[PDB]
């Protein structure tokens, strides 16, 4: 590593933490300036190596970081000044936890000796971050931003991914010091609990259940991002089906004839049918989350549950498992593969009558969609995407309806190309994160299949996907609705609107806002589609225009995200049937 | 008080959640629709007191309840969902605090029996903003709805007013109960120490240091903005000129002979003289904040400190009194009128020569402008609003350059018709906040003076602008920059620009983004002006067209802030000459 300092020499704490970043790997931060941070966005300036892309808004510069970090597996970095720079960071740690997403967040802080005094522009950041963050910082000397850094990207990075927030106080970016890069991490605790590789022992017990097992279904969720190889020999050695949690698509190719595709409140019939008549439950990087169980008891009642998850925290916390792996899945499969590699003869592994029971399933109830004359159904527009971009885009969402149908209708091939804010379930997400995902990515197709309540939420990063000259696609699915709250409201409110409805009440039956007006006002290529037949076009022409582009896809407002367990529910409770319409 | 339901009728905590609002005079509220929080707005339908204006993203939410509280005198309510709706208030609960403000914000949960385990859309929000409130609660029993939200009413408004936060989970919004309205609140701690009426030991101890004084200065601050008559009154028996802080502006006239107008770092320079030189520091309603302060020991050296507060914990907290009031400073200055109205004749107070004094300092450095060519001067633009609005107008800002401006060159007449984020210091205030004011002053002429930075942070709400129907005038001081973090540039880090340039890098000269085409996308007339010739009749038709308004103000980037006392420093530091020009 080449620095642009003497060894001998001091510099400014701003310096130190810069180089400490480039030392990091760190190539782009998403950082706004203020008073607080200043010193470090002079430092930055001086930086050859890591570029800085401004956003408009700090939620912007998180979500972005975000998207960053998820589109890749690196860590997204953000920075913001004190106080209200601070506190408009607040939604994307929150959001960064729930999903496990490695993110380092640096704010700029008042000067030491002011902490407490209410200064200006001060807000116990360290305090309010403390439970939405995996772990957080204040910096109190010069002389720890080497060993802090150090330990914040470690955090951030090892075990279970999450946010970390380092606080730096003014007086320290300013002063001069001689830093020392070689300082042991205090951090034995976590270090003496990081999990080992797992032993043979519990992965023969396992690979012994598969095969006294007649009906298995593999659960794989969020885990599994880095082990979609992995997971791939195990099916094929196995030949048992793959149901997904919301965070886990791609993980194995939605498009494969053993893909149960998703499970859950929003998932297909078929795969919550296998999960809920399954005797083995093979549950791999996931977390049993409400939106996909339902009510506890009720699932996978009959089912003998392994699970293997990087957490012990995670390991008995919503079901209580038969058997249970703690560490990396990415290892446990590799292990695992090698026994049903050496012993393949000697098992001769079977299931194709649960496999055919499935496959009648699969007809009886497969995904659904109503076309109703000229107008456009949300669901075949990402179906057209999915053709058209070879299923081979990265794809951010917003969330609600929109977000249900990107991750229904569209073919994730390898995972970190499903981009989506599951746990917090954040709006405004889907576009400053495509921003991160298209910095991270310079030759992808990068598509934010958003809604217009999300989109209008940070809008403002418009101006910076231009600015950058980055080649977001933005398919809009306008349906003038908070659209996801609208079908609750239509199913147990009897059809009572509270606040729902986006468009103007004077003017009803004009699409408000113009969207496309937005996008001229940043000088963004723009085009609204409302007849089925302009679409195959309309999408084409997005997709080939070089650089940014918005299409406006107007929908029917009552459109249903279809199945449904209504919350807290079971399999016998999916809805299957039915709309906001007469 | 006419309930909508029978005294022995059971309903959902919801409707009584509501009905608590009601039985508080609420008449408006600013509430986002979520999961956790439906049942709330399902109950805020059904009544016909209360109306509410959606938001299009909950920070616009909060800051509008700002902006109402602020404009009125009444606490400003805002409802946001669980998880993400949450956290997004959580700028303007930390700008509430800091500022003084009176809020209350209501937020859904998850159900009770899952608090804790990390369920779809869950923040520990209670533990979150503990830091940044005046007081919090989770409300465990449906039971408890009418006590807390009577609590939360009276902790807001009471003693120094401040944010507080209800989180209702969304099993007690469902839970059907009878309240009861009678109930003792529990708050046996802070109402014993509620500051008594001030007697006049105290009071007639002050117009004694008073009439012993040579150089008295009415230093003034937000404490003093239900207390303008009161005031008024006392400088009209004692001649005491009135410096003020920039949450304090209007409290005392700007445009009357014995106004010093603002002081601190961007205050006048004859205010800042007055205050270096002064024999007895009148301080009411202030909390000798580093901005007006500057260096400590520096401050009022040669001063007899008199120091009224509502606040014990701000008695002593930075320069420690000579002497204090502990109590509401509208009724100490009503006790200290009388004893200067009965003893009149008793002490012939005259302060001539101190007030001439300070007369001459107003002529050597009063606040002054450059006009370059045809370009609009910043500072001018502000005069011709004053001018033609004759001084009347509620105003609003951003936070930066074209605060301090708005702040200098507008000459408010009674308090609360500025409005601005002071102690936090958050961008993006001034848009959200003037519909807030709007909405409390339906008759006002409201008018958002923002900068573009700033304006784009929030721009989304001009889609509740429009569709709510409100006449807010945006007049937008459009310089391409983060106009305050560049002049710091300018000064102190050799001009080298650190992000802060907002228009795009490619087409350097052309005006971006165009902010006229974010007014189109929402149907909002717009207009752009160049020349200073073009000013006054462009800001003349903004005023007489009905309805929403946004004048694009173009103006030359390199403009400074004056007068400028570096951070931490003296009035010998002060800076009153230069720019960010040759
Ligand atoms: C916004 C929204 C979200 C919805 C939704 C509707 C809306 C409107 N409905 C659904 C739905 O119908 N179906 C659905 O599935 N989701 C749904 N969600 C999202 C849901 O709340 C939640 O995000 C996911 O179900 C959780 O994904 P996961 O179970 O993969 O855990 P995730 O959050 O991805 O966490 C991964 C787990 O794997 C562990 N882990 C991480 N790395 C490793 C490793 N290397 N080795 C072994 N363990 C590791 C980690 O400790 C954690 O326990
Ligand atoms: C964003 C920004 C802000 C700037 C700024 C530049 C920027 C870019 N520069 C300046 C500047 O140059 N000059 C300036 O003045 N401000 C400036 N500020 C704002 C400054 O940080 C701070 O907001 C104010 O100085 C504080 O106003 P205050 O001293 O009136 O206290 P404030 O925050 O208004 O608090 C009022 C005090 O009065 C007390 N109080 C409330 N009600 C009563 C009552 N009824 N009776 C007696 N006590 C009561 C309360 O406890 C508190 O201690
Ligand atoms: C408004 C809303 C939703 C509607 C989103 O509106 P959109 O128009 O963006 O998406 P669509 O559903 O019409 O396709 S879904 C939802 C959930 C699942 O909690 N919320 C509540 C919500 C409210 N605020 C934020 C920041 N995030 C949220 N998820
Ligand atoms: C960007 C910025 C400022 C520039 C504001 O840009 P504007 O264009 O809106 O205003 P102007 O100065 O050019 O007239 S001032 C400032 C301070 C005083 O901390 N910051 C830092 C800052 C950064 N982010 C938020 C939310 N609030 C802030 N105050
Ligand atoms: C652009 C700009 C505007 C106003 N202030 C500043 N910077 C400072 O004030 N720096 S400072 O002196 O260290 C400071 C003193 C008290 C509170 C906060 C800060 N601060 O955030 O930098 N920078
Ligand atoms: C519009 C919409 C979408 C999804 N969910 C909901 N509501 C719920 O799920 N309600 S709920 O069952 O009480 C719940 C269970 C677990 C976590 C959170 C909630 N919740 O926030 O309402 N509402
Ligand atoms: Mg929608
Ligand atoms: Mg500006």
């Amino acid at each position: 590593f080449i620095s642009r300092f003497a060894p001998d020499q001091p510099r400014k704490g701003a310096d130190i933490l810069v180089e400490a970043l480039e030392r990091q790997g760190v190539e782009t931060v998403f950082a706004y300036p203020g008073g607080a941070s200043m010193e470090i966005h002079q430092a930055l300036t001086r930086s050859s190596s890591i570029r800085n892309v401004l956003p408009r808004h700090e939620q912007g510069g998180v979500f972005a970081a975000e998207g960053y970090a998820r589109s890749s597996g690196k860590p997204g970095i953000c920075i913001a000044t004190s106080g209200p720079g601070a506190t408009n960071l607040v939604s994307g740690l929150a959001d960064a936890l729930l999903d496990s997403v490695p993110l380092v967040a640096i704010t700029g802080q008042v000067p030491r000796r002011m902490i407490g005094t209410d200064a200006f522009q001060e807000t116990p950041i360290v305090e309010v971050t403390r439970s939405i963050t995996k772990h957080n910082y204040l910096v109190m000397d010069v002389e720890d931003i080497p060993r802090i850094i150090e330990e914040a990207f470690f955090l951030a990075t090892s075990g279970r991914p999450g946010p970390v927030l380092v606080d730096v106080p003014k007086d320290i970016q300013q002063q001069l010091a001689i830093p020392n890069w070689e300082q042991a991490m205090r951090l034995p605790g976590y270090m003496s609990r990081m999990p080992k590789p797992p032993e043979d022992s519990h992965l023969e017990q396992i690979v012994r259940l598969i095969s006294e097992s007649k009906k298995p279904v593999l659960y794989v969720g969020g885990g599994c991002l880095n082990s979609s190889d992995e997971l791939g020999r195990f099916v094929e050695l196995t030949g048992i089906p793959v149901a997904t949690t919301l965070m886990g698509l791609g993980s194995y190719p939605c498009d494969d004839e053993l893909s149960l595709h998703m499970l859950g409140m929003h998932g297909t019939v078929y795969a919550n049918y296998a999960v809920e008549h399954s005797d083995l439950l093979l549950a791999f990087g996931v977390r049993f989350d409400d939106r996909v169980t339902g009510k506890l008891e009720a699932f996978a009642s009959r089912a003998k549950i392994v699970h293997i998850d990087i957490d012990s925290a995670e390991i008995g916390k919503n079901k209580t498992p038969h058997v249970s792996v703690c560490g990396d899945v990415k290892l446990a499969l590799q292990g695992m593969n090698k026994v049903l590699e050496n012993r393949a003869e000697e098992l001769k592994l079977d299931f194709g009558v649960w496999r055919n029971e499935l496959n009648v399933q699969k007809q009886k109830f497969p995904l659904s969609f109503k076309t109703f004359g000229e107008a456009i159904p949300p669901q075949y527009a990402i179906k057209v995407l999915d053709e058209l971009t070879d299923g081979k885009a990265i794809i951010s969402t917003g969330v609600g309806q929109h977000q249900m149908w990107a991750a229904q209708f569209y073919n994730y091939k390898k995972p970190r190309q499903w981009l989506s804010s599951g746990g917090l379930g954040a709006m405004g997400f889907g576009l400053p994160a495509a921003i991160g995902a298209s910095v991270a990515n310079p030759d992808a197709i990068v598509v934010d299949i958003d809604g217009d309540g999300s989109f209008i939420m940070n809008v403002q990063e418009l101006a910076t996907i231009r600015v950058e000259n980055l080649p977001v696609k933005v398919l809009l699915l306008n349906n003038q609705h908070l659209g996801m709250v609208m079908q609750w409201e239509d199913r147990f409110y009897k059809a009572n609107r509270a606040h729902t409805f986006l468009g103007d009440p004077a003017q009803e039956d004009e699409i408000f806002p113009n969207m496309l007006l937005f996008a001229a006002a940043c000088g963004i290529p723009a085009a609204r589609v409302t007849k089925k037949a302009d679409l195959r076009e309309a999408i084409q022409t997005m997709l080939d225009t070089p650089g940014p582009y918005l299409l406006d896809v107007i929908c029917p407002h009552q459109e249903h995200v279809l199945p449904m367990i209504p919350s807290g529910g079971t399999f016998n409770d999916v809805i299957t049937e039915g709309d906001g319409r007469i």
